[PDB]
């Protein structure tokens, strides 16, 4: 009985109640490698996750999310296009009903099997609730998933999804090191955008890594066995929880690499 990814409530309908859906800095977008230009002014990007403290994993009926203790500069993201310090709040994924789709961003119109989002907030604004009201309030680090060999860093996640099958279910989820989900290269594209779900707020600097991570066909299949619904409600399997690419309009996608 609210927005989702179904026949009634999915991305094609969100504009009926979230008019910013047709706005001037919406996400995701297609990243055209012929027009996304190298920017020599981009400063080095610093992913600092060695102090990350994971807390819980939750199925909220839109995705599953892993939360972190962001109460001090534990896990942070700095540099790149960003000014100051952004703290890691949570991560979650978007994925498809089959391997040939599921990512939100695309590259030369190619869809990946899934996309990982590491959500960070700008400490200049003091807290998340203030940050999300500002155009530079959040930075989301996006990582593509392709099907290949199994990803060891995803094992802990895969092993607990059966315990959070339905909407509202959560589990303790400590000592998860998000570095295991990063590719070797931190080469990236960046542009100003929005949340890719309602409320679609235009408060995000996107940093999308060029190198995908490979996960096994079984690992991404396990994401597809989660339920959008709650316990006792009839089953609706959690798949195709991605928004398609939106018009770039008056924005430039910058590459960190030549
Ligand atoms: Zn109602
Ligand atoms: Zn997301």
């Amino acid at each position: 009985h609210h927005w989702g990814y179904g026949k009634h409530n999915g991305p094609e309908h969100w504009h009926k109640d979230f008019p910013i859906a047709k706005g001037e800095r919406q996400s995701p977008v297609d990243i055209d490698t012929h027009t996304a230009k190298y920017d020599p002014s981009l400063k080095p990007l610093s992913v600092s996750y060695d102090q990350a403290t994971s807390l819980r994993i939750l199925n909220n009926g839109h995705s599953f999310q892993v939360t972190f203790d962001d109460s001090q500069d534990k896990a942070v993201l700095k540099g790149g296009p960003l000014d100051g310090t952004y703290r890691l709040l949570q991560f979650h994924f978007h994925w498809g009903s089959l391997d040939g789709q599921g990512s939100e961003h695309t590259v030369d119109k190619k869809k990946y099997a899934a996309e990982l989002h590491l959500v960070h907030w700008n400490t200049k604004y003091g807290d998340v609730g203030k940050a999300v009201q500002q155009p530079d309030g959040l930075a989301v680090l996006g990582i593509f998933l392709k099907v290949g060999s199994a990803k060891p860093g995803l094992q802990k996640v895969v092993d607990v999804l059966d315990s959070i099958k339905t909407e509202g279910k959560s589990a303790d989820f400590t000592n998860f090191d998000p570095r295991g989900l990063l590719p070797e290269s931190l080469d990236y594209w960046t542009y100003p955008g929005s949340l890719t779900t309602p409320p679609l707020a235009e408060c995000v600097t996107w940093i999308v890594l060029k190198e995908p991570i490979s996960v096994s066909s079984e690992q991404v299949l396990k994401f597809r066995k989660l339920n959008f619904n709650g316990e006792g409600e009839p089953e609706e399997l959690m798949v195709d929880n991605w928004r398609p690419a939106q018009p770039l309009k008056n924005r430039q996608i910058k590459a960190s690499f030549k």
